[PDB]
């Protein structure tokens, strides 16, 4: 599940773009 949006979430920590995907999340570079 998502709490802020993978984007964000992943875009905090060091990532282009993300979201969530069925195993949970995934960010992409």
């Amino acid at each position: 599940a998502c709490v802020e949006n993978c984007r964000k979430y992943c875009q905090d920590k060091g990532a282009r773009n993300g979201k969530c995907i069925n195993s949970n999340c995934h960010c992409y570079y």
